[PDB]
């Protein structure tokens, strides 16, 4: 391009096409993402250029915001996999406890770091979460979910996943709390845990009841004000919670206390990053090296 050269399609994201470029000058190799549509809000590009100043180990650095020809070019730190791809890979042997328990800890350490700065993500999943091969991961995308409002699709007809979206979000609450990441993340660490999605929603009506059917149909006992939230419905079923130990066995106490307590329904009560990372579960946590075929 004009100071870049296309390496290859990384892939097609949330906003739009994600290619794999070097900058011909530097010589870095980058992720670049152009946005998607016709005019791009000058307050988009404020709050997206604050990013730039977000930097800790555990967040994809955005290295620069480029708006030229009256386009959105997003250039990011470049890593070569995603967890989506890792477990997936990692499916008939699972991911080893310790390595689950050192990618937590970081990913924990990212939120505590973006929230501590009043940066929500808002779309936590397995793509958006980056490896390298010294057993480092990053939070990718931070912060672009509210200088773009609504997700909704990708850019081409692609189906959003809401696998990952707290209950909150499902029943109409209009504002976030940094307590939707915590759920994301929760589903997520189930996931590498067990080898398989905790609430594979294929409706936004499904990815409620599936939660529901787990943890049972919230009521104003267990969160206070659920039955005045803009979509909650008197007629939703009444589905008994299921016990953890049947959620993600094997895990240990531990780890499913912890787990309870990122899947909290109400958001207030939901545990925050800065208290996960103090919790018993990681006592022993350590940062083993994956096994990365790139
Ligand atoms: C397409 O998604 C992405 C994937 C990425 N890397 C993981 C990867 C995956 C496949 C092949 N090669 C690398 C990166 C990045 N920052 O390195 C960015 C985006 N993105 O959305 O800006």
């Amino acid at each position: 391009m004009e100071n870049f050269q296309k390496v290859e399609k990384i892939g097609e994201g949330t906003y739009g096409v994600v290619y794999k470029a070097r900058n011909k000058l530097t010589g870095e190799v980058v992720a670049l993402k152009k946005i998607r549509t016709e005019g791009v809000p000058s307050t988009a590009i404020r709050e997206i250029s604050l990013l730039k100043e977000l930097n800790h180990p555990n967040i994809v650095k955005l290295l620069d915001v480029i708006h030229t020809e009256n386009k959105l070019y997003l250039v990011f730190e470049f890593l070569h996999q995603d967890l989506k791809k890792f477990m997936d890979a990692s499916a008939l042997t699972g991911i080893p406890l310790p390595l689950i328990k050192s990618y937590l800890f970081q990913l924990l350490q990212g939120l505590a770091f973006c929230h501590s700065h009043r940066v929500l993500h808002r779309d936590l999943k397995p793509q958006n979460l980056l490896i390298n091969t010294e057993g480092a991961i990053k939070l990718a995308d931070f912060g672009l979910a509210r200088a773009f409002g609504v997700p909704v699709r990708t850019y081409t007809h692609e189906v959003v996943t809401l696998w990952y979206r707290a209950p909150e979000i499902l029943l109409g609450c209009k504002y976030y709390s940094t307590a939707v990441d915590i759920w994301s993340l929760g589903c997520i660490f189930a996931e590498m845990v067990t080898r398989r999605a905790l609430f594979p929603g294929d409706s936004e009506i499904d990815q409620l009841f599936r939660i529901f059917r787990t943890l049972g149909t919230p009521d104003e006992v267990v969160w206070p004000g659920v039955t005045s939230m803009p979509d909650y419905k008197p007629s939703f079923p009444k589905w008994a919670r299921q016990d953890f130990s049947k959620v993600v066995p094997p895990l240990d106490e531990d780890g499913r206390s912890l787990l309870s307590q990122m899947l909290h329904y109400d958001p207030n009560k939901r545990i925050s990053a800065k208290a996960a990372l103090a919790h018993p579960f990681f006592q022993d946590v350590t940062k083993p090296v994956p096994h990365l075929r790139l």
